[PDB]
């Protein structure tokens, strides 16, 4: 996250930390079982981190739980980015409490001017690199479809939003992808691309999570 703020310790109790031996990528937890990600997250040897703020120090609220199943949507191109969501079943359950929840699925879409929150580990410069240890977050609001296609020409597919600023300063990075846009307490989107971060005219570009809600409810019941 450019331009964004220090969250507070499990302040965004949905946010999880994806481990490879390392953190590579956010998630949401959406049920004690199951994570949304983004598809371009994808690996093997996934551990879920769940309750983390520092991803570096064992602070006391986490819960660590290997992934036994990943699921890409069936349609996800790597090329394009369409269809960037992916579902991580954990081997067990997670614990819930007050610093590790589910975020709700949307029932319906959000509309442009809707402020959300972004969260991540992801860099936190547009021209340098530096990664933080605890969780950051940026509001920032839904852009029309028309400002974010005329942003990215021809790359913008009905599965995607823009969200951010087209000033500049405050976005998005290398890191966060994966993770949640959260808008009035529903999971709107996930953290999927961009060109840079936080430069000028070019927001950030999310998946569209209201698209997938049949899938996923499908997906969870039969797995
Ligand atoms: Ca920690």
């Amino acid at each position: 996250i450019v331009g964004g703020y220090t969250c507070g310790a499990n302040t965004v109790p949905y946010q999880v930390s994806l481990n490879s031996g390392y953190h590579f990528c956010g998630g949401s937890l959406i049920n004690s079982q199951w994570v949304v990600s983004a598809a371009h997250c994808y690996k093997s040897g996934i551990q879920v981190r769940l309750g983390e703020d520092n991803i570096n120090v064992v602070e006391g609220n986490e819960q660590f739980i290997s992934a036994s199943k990943s699921i890409v949507h069936p349609s996800y191109n790597s090329n394009t980015l369409n269809n960037d969501i992916m579902l991580i079943k954990l081997k067990s359950a997670a614990s819930l409490n007050s610093r590790v929840a589910s975020i709700s699925l949307p029932t319906s879409c959000a509309s442009a001017g809707t402020q959300c929150l972004i969260s991540g580990w992801g860099n936190t410069k547009s021209s340098g690199t530096s990664y933080p240890d605890v969780l950051k977050c940026l509001k920032a609001p839904i852009l029309s479809d028309s400002s974010c296609k005329s942003a990215y020409p021809g790359q913008i597919t009905s599965n995607m939003f823009c969200a951010g600023y087209l000033e500049g300063g405050k976005d998005s990075c290398q890191g966060d992808s994966g993770g949640p846009v959260v808008c009035s307490g529903k999971l709107q989107g996930i953290v999927s691309w961009g060109s840079g971060c936080a430069q000028k005219n070019k927001p950030g570009v999310y998946t569209k999570v209201c698209n997938y809600v049949s899938w996923i409810k499908q997906t969870i019941a039969s797995n």
